[PDB]
């Protein structure tokens, strides 16, 4: 069967690539987390297709569901917000295929590729999409105009000590920092802690920003400073951007110099 | 006037977002480096528009050209490969506007935004696109599935010592690394040096890859190891990806684990 991991971009119809539109068009079954599936449903892109979102809350369940359906011979589209390879479905799917002992049967390298196992075969492809970092940057100015680090604050499946390590490294290397999954329930202090770590490498007045629901309804852009981040509140659909030692604000824009 | 910095994505027609297509459609004048402009011309997207590519070799010239035209009241589309905010035109344009003393006249934050000065006004917007990192990752597997660092090896306008610093930090933090502008003429040793720096933090057998002209003609995917990178040759349209201490190869795919 076919299994296409389709990156949706930030969330609006214009945000998808034609390649993503085409992948959805050819899919017989579309799988993804409720919120994303509904966005596509509202766009009117899932008419006449089997839509699967019930019981798709868990990352692993979505991957297993999509893989078993593809192995059975269905043309599946597993949707991800932004890009599937950035804290998305690409990794869970490959890890599951590896676990199931699927082997490449076309002699190729990378993807797309055809794989097969005792339980069938699957043509796997990843359709890229605009990731949150680039999407929120377009709503800020040129914050990522220089070397950037992408870090997820989702301690889920990743030790906080390591995240601290990633933050110190990003801090000492003077990288612009983009925080994915900035705030949680279990640990409502991670954002503040992240800011304090970075504060040891760059000024309090270092430009920072919290962009919520980029390109979606209730989109919100909030400019602040690294120091201000210590008391900031972030949602589940928020991406935080922290400038480097050269970043500065220019007439409302977050400007990170090219040189 | 209008000035839209349009991200083209990797280079093929399906790679553009509908938002990018729409920005080009509404533009009266399209500006960009020869190679990118021609790609769009081949796609048949510039019919009936004033196309500017002669004398557009320099980054600064393209920005100045686009800005002066917009200030004069033209609807301009300044095109960039991938995303305009990743080693693109977003920074040069903002820096030029700042230099010219343009001030925001709509009370907004971030972008899009309207700016004006002694020489006129301009409505500035950045249309995001799939950046090379995400585009080549889709052709590899799930290499960027965890925290990633984007570094440009273009010593142009950026001291090599700093790049070394960025590399050591990325190395010590165990970040997956994506190298933009990997090889030059003046310094045909930067790639090898970069590999040697990272070799002090992760194994020789650490997965690595060189992806050339992703989604374009003569696209090429080459899998190798960090050690192998010391003797690798990269082109101007090549992006290099180096896995972290957990990355591994799986049946032809570059797999960086999610946890
Ligand atoms: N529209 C949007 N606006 C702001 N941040 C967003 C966003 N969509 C996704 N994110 C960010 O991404 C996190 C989910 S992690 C999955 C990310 C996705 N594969 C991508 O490429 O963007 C969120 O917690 C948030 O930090
Ligand atoms: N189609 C493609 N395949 C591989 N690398 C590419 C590419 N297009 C751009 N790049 C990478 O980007 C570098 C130019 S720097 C400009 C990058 C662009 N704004 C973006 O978002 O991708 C190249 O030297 C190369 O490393």
């Amino acid at each position: 069967g076919e299994l296409f991991l389709v990156g949706m971009g930030p969330g609006d119809l214009p945000g998808l690539t034609q390649r993503a539109r085409e992948a959805l068009e050819g899919a017989e079954v579309v799988i993804g987390y409720s919120t994303y599936v509904k966005l596509l449903e509202e766009m009117g892109l899932l008419a006449g297709k089997e839509v699967v979102r019930k019981g798709m809350t868990e990352e692993l369940d979505r991957a297993e569901e999509a893989l078993e359906r593809a192995l059975s011979g269905q043309r599946v589209a597993l949707v991800s917000g932004g890009d599937p390879g950035i804290y998305g479905m690409a990794a869970p799917v490959l890890e599951l295929m590896e676990e199931r002992g699927l082997k490449r049967v076309d002699g190729g390298v990378g993807l797309p590729g055809r794989f097969a196992g005792e339980e069938g075969e699957v043509f796997l492809a990843v359709i890229p999409g605009v990731t949150a970092a680039n999407a929120v940057a377009s709503l800020l100015g040129s914050p990522l105009a220089h070397d950037t680090c992408l870090i997820s604050l989702s301690d889920l499946l990743t030790p906080w000590p390591l995240i601290e390590r990633r933050l110190h490294a990003a801090g000492q290397g003077d990288f612009v920092v983009v925080l994915y999954n900035p705030q949680s329930k279990r640990r409502d202090w991670q954002l503040r802690k992240s800011a304090e770590i970075l504060l040891e490498y760059r000024p309090k007045e270092t430009p920072a920003a919290l962009v919520k629901s980029a390109y979606r309804k209730r989109q919100e852009v909030a400019l602040t400073t690294l120091e201000g981040l210590r008391e900031a509140e972030a949602g589940m659909l928020t991406t935080v951007v922290i400038g480097n030692r050269q970043s500065r604000f220019y007439e409302g824009t977050f400007l990170t110099p090219r040189g």
